[PDB]
This record gives C-alpha cells, structure tokens and sequence, in this order.
C-alpha cells in the first residue's frame, strides 16, 4: 500500500485532464493514469463539494480493500491523502470497463454473462466468508463490477463495504435490498438481493428502474422476471435482452435458470434469500 502525492497522481493523470476520465459520479472522478509505467485508475473523492461523505467512502473504502484480495476483486495499489486538496485511491486499471456499460457479433452471448454471474459470485463469496469478518459490500450492480483485459469480472467500489464484527425506482435504488433502502439494515442477504438485480438486468437488459403502470403501481423488475419464469421458457424468451443472440434451447434454457436464481436472491425476506454459497453451486452446476 504506497502512499502517493498529490503531484504524483497530478503527473499520472496527466493534471486531471478531463480526457483522462474514465467515470463519474456526484462524489468522485476516475481517472486514467500511469505511474514503472503501471496502469492505474485513480479514483479523486470530490472533497470541495461533499467533503463528510467523500471522507466517509474514502476511509471506508481504504480501510476495507487494503485488508481484502481475490482474483475477482478490484485492487488497490495505494492513495493519496492530503486534507483539502486531495483524497484518492490508486487502484488497478481494469482496461474493459464496466459491467454497466458492456449492457448498455456482440460478445455477451449467454454463456459470456453466465460467466460474469460465476464471477461476480466468487467475489462476493469472499467477501462474505473469506476474509475474518463478513464484508457487506452494499453497492453490488453493473457500474461496480469491472472487467480484466481477459474480460473477468471483479467487484470494485467499496466505498459503502460494511465489516461485520416512466421508472419505479430511480438512479441505484432498483438494485437494493428493502430493507437496506428503507432502514439501512445490513446483512450478507442485502448482496445477494442486489445480485438478483444485477443478473435480471444482466439478461434483460433492463435497469432495475421498474415502471409505475397506469394505475399507479409499479412493476418491479422482478415481478417482470417472476411473470415471464412463470410463463415458461417462452415468457422468459419474451424478456430477455433483445441484444443477446438467443438461438439454441441451451441459451435459453441458461438464462431461464439463471432469472430463477436471481428471482431465489431477490426475495422480498432476507430469510428466504439464499447464501452467495449455494447461489455459486447453483450457477456453477448450469457452467457446465
Ligand atoms: N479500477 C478501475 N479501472 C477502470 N475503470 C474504473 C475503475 N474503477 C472505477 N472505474 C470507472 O469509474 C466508475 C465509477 O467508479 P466507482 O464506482 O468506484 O466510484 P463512484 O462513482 O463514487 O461509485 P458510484 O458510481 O457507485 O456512485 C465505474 O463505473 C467505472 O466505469
Ligand atoms: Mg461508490
């Protein structure tokens, strides 16, 4: 865990250029960089505008990923930590993205984004049991899942991780556990909730936004998955993603049973939620 300087993320980032950007939110900037010639992403919490929060997600997120490491996890190589004038974390450049924007011949065939679900899985099996404490990651969807050179899926962003011991939801809240959006409970289960959500959008090509229909009661994205699983392998082919080639029974019959494993994870009672253990079996018994 290096600690860098201002003017060394400064001369990575060639001075913050804009052209450098590689994501955004309202609370930081991701930045290319390059420090022996390493690749880095250098991600610069918003410390003029949100100065509380920017120093909550920067500690926690330092504090959780330098104890953690697995191959289906974001890496950090070190930060920077400058009171006013910059907090950051340097982690490994993931050159392919993420997991948001490769949704939104295609590569993402069935069998790609199954592999995706097998790695995602993997991750967030470490972070609930392989490390001494139970790590909740509390952010798990598409722009929190970064993609390898290999295109291999890793967890990133821990800026929200606990350590135990028109639409129908807007912006990240469709991927949320109720009780994590409505009382900020925190358990294994709200991951495995929100890995539901990250499968169904996977294959459906939908955000978890949901829609208010008419008389003014929303469809959740799961009720739309649940209503095509139920109506049998041609109501799932009804709703999977236009974009994802979908021509043998194999294909399909995958992504049936991945939406029935997402409809299991995002169960409405966290009881009646499976263990990220059982969701991997069951996800690594349909990549064979
Ligand atoms: N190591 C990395 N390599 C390449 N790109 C990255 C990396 N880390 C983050 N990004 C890009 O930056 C975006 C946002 O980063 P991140 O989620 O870590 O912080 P955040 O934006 O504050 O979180 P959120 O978007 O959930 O509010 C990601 O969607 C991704 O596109
Ligand atoms: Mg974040």
């Amino acid at each position: 865990l290096r600690r860098f300087s201002y003017g060394q993320l400064a001369a990575a980032t060639n001075s913050f250029d804009q052209g450098n950007v590689i994501g955004s939110s309202n609370l930081s900037t991701v930045y290319k960089g390059v420090l022996g010639g390493m690749v880095v992403a250098v991600k610069r919490l918003n410390l003029e505008q949100f100065p509380s929060k920017s120093d909550k997600c920067f500690l926690t997120e330092l504090a959780t990923l330098s104890r953690l490491r697995h191959k289906n996890l974001a890496r950090v190589v070190g930060y920077a930590w400058e009171a006013g004038k910059i907090k950051a974390l340097v982690l490994d450049y993931m050159v392919n993205g993420d997991l948001d924007g490769a949704i939104h011949p295609s590569r993402w065939t069935v069998r790609e984004r199954l592999r995706v679900c097998v790695s995602v899985a993997h991750g967030l099996v470490y972070l609930h049991s392989g490390y001494d404490f139970p790590v909740v990651h509390c952010a798990v969807k598409p722009s929190n899942v970064l993609l390898d050179g290999d295109w291999e899926a890793r967890v990133s962003d821990f800026g929200t991780a606990r350590m135990l011991g028109s639409s129908a939801f807007r912006g990240t809240v469709g991927y949320m556990a109720p009780e994590f959006a409505y009382m900020r409970t925190v358990s294994t289960k709200v991951d495995v909730f929100s890995f539901g959500v990250l499968a169904m959008e996977l294959f459906t090509g939908r955000r978890p936004t949901g829609t208010i229909e008419e008389d003014g009661v929303p469809l959740t994205l799961q009720q739309l998955v649940d209503n095509a699983v139920s109506r049998g392998l041609d109501g799932v082919h009804a709703v999977l993603d236009p974009r994802m080639k979908v021509a043998t029974e194999a294909d399909l019959s995958t992504a049936a049973d991945v939406l029935a494993v997402a409809l299991s994870c995002a169960a409405f009672e966290p009881a009646d939620r499976p263990d990220m253990g059982a969701v991997l079996s069951s996800l690594l018994k349909m990549s064979k």
